[PDB]
């Protein structure tokens, strides 16, 4: 009954699943302007393959974690080998998977507490109103420090038997730490010419009973202020992806999607792009979403570091991985935790227009952090 190694990347996906072994090259160059060949950081990444092939590795990937603000420094390597496993093969280890770890909580923070975060959403929904901006998202931590270190590995194996359908993800970071997470939402696969994208906006409790729950979802379906929410993410991914994609079809209406947790509204995109373009160069281009960030991209950023009383750092950034042709799989780094021997930080965003509810965004930011508490084995 093995557990995965804390220096290992780890990726659960229904495109491509694998682990990986070693390390070849680190990536810290930041992805700003990474949407674009001519970037240093593009650059930097052909010479490190190029660099990579010469050395002796076949068929290099790049794996790791670029940061919500892609100015900052980025948490990419190359890795010595990888390794295929099997979706449904892992799904189904890991739920028998037995042996725990007894962990008890020494401190819990949230970070802010209710009542701030109820003043960010209020002064943040007023803004939106006004001519500035559209949506912002905004989001909260929640600090958690164990009296011994946290094995990351069988932390997996219950992430796992949680979450079996999402983006599963495992990365070994430069301090000693590992990004883990369940995430829901596809930013950017590119398997050869074709690409596409999943944005999420919107969001209702599941319920208990499939029938008071087959009509929350019903309900998510109509609700105006989740479907302008979402509206506002899809109109804008339009219009950036419009000179960068040969073909291009996007539904006009969302569909329902699943959470153990969470009813979402979802629009897949799909699309051809030029050879001038790969995996990276067009998640670079959509990330961060305004399901991230908010709209205006620019303007919502401002109100975002003004308003929260942290550094997102890798939260809200992408994770996955992209190869020496081309192809990849991105995914947001949501529904996650980063831990460090004895210390764990959670993170969850919402969700911000004129039409929320302070309590509202508050309890949504709840139940998304419960995907990463339960994993805990916490409420
Ligand atoms: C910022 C998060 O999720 C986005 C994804 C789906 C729905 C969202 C929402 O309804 O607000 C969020 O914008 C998170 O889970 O922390
Ligand atoms: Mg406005
Ligand atoms: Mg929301």
């Amino acid at each position: 009954m093995a557990t995965l190694a804390p220096n290992r990347f780890f990726f659960m996906s229904p495109y491509r699943s694998f682990t990986t072994s070693g390390c070849f090259a680190r990536f810290d160059e930041p992805a700003v302007n990474g949407d674009s060949p001519d970037s240093p950081f593009q650059q930097k990444l052909a010479a490190l393959f190029a660099d990579a092939k010469a050395q002796g590795i076949k068929n290099p990937v790049m794996v790791g974690a670029i940061p919500f603000d892609p100015r900052q420094p980025s948490s990419l390597y190359i890795p010595e080998s990888w390794q295929s496993f099997s979706r449904q093969e892992k799904q189904a280890s890991a739920r028998r998977f037995t042996r725990s770890q007894s962990l008890n909580v020494v401190e819990r923070q949230a970070i802010p507490e209710q009542t701030t975060f109820e003043q960010m959403v209020a002064r943040a929904a007023a803004l939106t109103a006004t001519p500035q901006v559209d949506k912002v998202v905004l989001s909260r931590l929640i600090d958690i420090t164990t009296d011994a270190a946290i094995d990351s590995g069988v932390l997996l194996e219950r992430l796992i038997a949680q979450n079996p359908v999402s983006y599963n993800f495992h990365v070994p970071l430069a301090d000693g730490g590992v990004l883990l997470g369940a995430s829901p939402e596809l930013l950017l696969r590119k398997d050869g010419e074709r690409f596409s994208s999943i944005p999420l906006a919107g969001s209702a409790r599941r319920q208990p009973d499939e029938v008071l729950d087959r009509e929350a979802g019903n309900r998510l379906l109509a609700s105006e202020k989740d479907r302008h929410e979402h509206e506002l993410v899809t109109q804008a991914m339009k219009e950036v992806l419009r000179e960068r994609s040969s073909e291009l079809h996007v539904p006009s209406s969302p569909q329902l999607i699943t959470t153990p947790t969470l009813w979402h509204l979802a629009t897949p995109f799909e699309g051809k792009a030029n050879s001038q373009e790969n995996a990276l160069t067009l998640a670079c281009l959509l990330h961060p979403t305004p399901a991230l960030s908010g709209f205006p991209h620019q303007a919502a950023t401002q109100v975002i570091a003004e308003l929260e009383p942290f550094d997102r750092e890798l939260f809200g950034g992408i994770v996955g991985w992209c190869d020496s042709e081309g192809n990849g799989e991105w995914v947001v780094t949501i529904r996650c935790a980063k831990l460090r021997e004895n210390q764990v930080r959670l993170f969850a965003g919402a969700g911000i227009v004129p039409a929320s509810s302070p309590l509202g965004e508050w309890r949504e930011t709840g139940v998304k952090l419960s995907t990463m508490l339960n994993v805990f084995g916490l409420h």
